[PDB]
């Protein structure tokens, strides 16, 4: 069995290898890379994502949300707060200024240290889930808005054809901005590219282990738990490395830097935060390995998780027993 241990894989495909993404992908998981749930992708250095990044301020941020927290400082769940809108200019401003801006630091293993103890003191502004691409047309490898669409996946394999599109999203961050534990929506793939600026630093419990991760979140957040069998769905709540290891939960960490791409894997929980100003590009994805973890995955039907549209025919053929409670939680 490769990577038994699930340890985080880098690769470095040239080129030549950087054509044909399902192919690579493939490869990784002949490697063992899904056993981690999550790896980095460094592009050959040949490849670009786009000729430069000097003319995005313009773009808008509609709803920045502010990440308010909750509990103790290695568990603790964060709230969103909406805030005015704001352009990509003015956002870089605000995470540059004396409230909002990274601290100094040695290395990133003390900027780790400072987000964990100081993190539920302040309330960072996110600019999170903006449909778009910074991916230039004329990119022809890994371009995250020319990908192969779930839809046309799951028609592939299961032959039954669908309605739903699948796009990608930006992310405009901030340090101390956080991403809560969680899986992907119907335990899909995502996959991030890091266009531009600090980096993002990840957590990851390998899938063979995720209902470890699930057991402890029950126990930590126990009001949250009786709420909802699939709490973790609602995006909400963190737990640290320390708190993890304390409790014998399995992970790995790695910190992703500009021009990276990362790859989460089916049922691969994951967490992390934003070192300073960045701005990131991500977008679910199927191959034929995912429709297994389709068909089990989890689902919140109490109301809050509320998911896109294209969800539905995924839970509709996939889930069909599940499908009539599910709706009722989207309605
Ligand atoms: O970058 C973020 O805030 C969160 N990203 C992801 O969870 C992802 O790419 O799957
Ligand atoms: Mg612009
Ligand atoms: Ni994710
Ligand atoms: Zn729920």
């Amino acid at each position: 069995a490769q990577n038994p241990n699930c340890n985080i894989m880098i690769f470095h495909p040239t080129k030549e290898e950087f054509n044909d993404f399902d192919k690579y992908i493939a490869y990784m998981e002949s490697q063992g890379a899904h056993r981690a749930g999550l790896a980095k992708i460094i592009p050959p250095k040949e490849w670009k994502a786009r000729e430069t990044y000097d003319n995005i301020s313009e773009i808008l941020i509609a709803t920045p949300l502010q990440q308010v927290a909750s509990g103790r400082a290695g568990v603790f769940t964060q709230y969103h707060k909406k805030k005015k809108a704001m352009t990509v200019g003015e956002y870089r401003h605000l995470a540059n200024s004396k409230k909002y801006q990274t601290p100094p630091h040695q290395n990133f293993e003390d900027l780790e240290r400072k987000y964990w103890k100081n993190r539920i003191y302040n309330s960072p502004i996110y600019g999170a889930d903006i449909s778009g691409s910074l991916f230039d047309e004329n990119t022809k490898q890994w371009n995250l808005g020319h990908l192969g669409t779930i839809q046309d996946l799951l028609e592939k394999e299961c032959g039954v054809v669908i309605e739903g599109v699948n796009t990608p999203y930006l992310y405009f961050g901030m340090w101390k901005t956080t991403f809560a534990w969680h899986t992907e929506d119907m335990d899909l793939y995502s996959i991030n590219y890091l266009h531009l600026g600090e980096p993002k630093t990840w957590y990851v419990v390998p899938p063979e282990h995720g209902q470890r991760l699930e057991r402890l979140a029950r126990e930590l957040f126990p009001g949250s738990s009786r709420g909802c069998g699939a709490f973790l769905r609602h995006k909400v709540a963190l737990i640290s490395p320390t708190v993890l290891k304390e409790n014998g939960i399995p992970f790995n960490r790695i910190t992703q830097e500009a021009g990276e791409f990362m790859v989460t894997f089916p049922y691969g929980y994951h967490a992390g935060f934003n070192h300073g100003f960045n701005c990131a590009e991500a977008i679910n994805f199927a191959t034929p390995r995912w429709i297994d973890y389709g068909k089990m995955a989890s689902q919140c039907s109490c109301g809050e998780a509320r998911v896109t549209f294209s969800m539905d025919a995924f839970v509709r053929i996939l889930q069909p027993e599940r499908y009539d409670l599910w709706k009722r939680g989207q309605d």
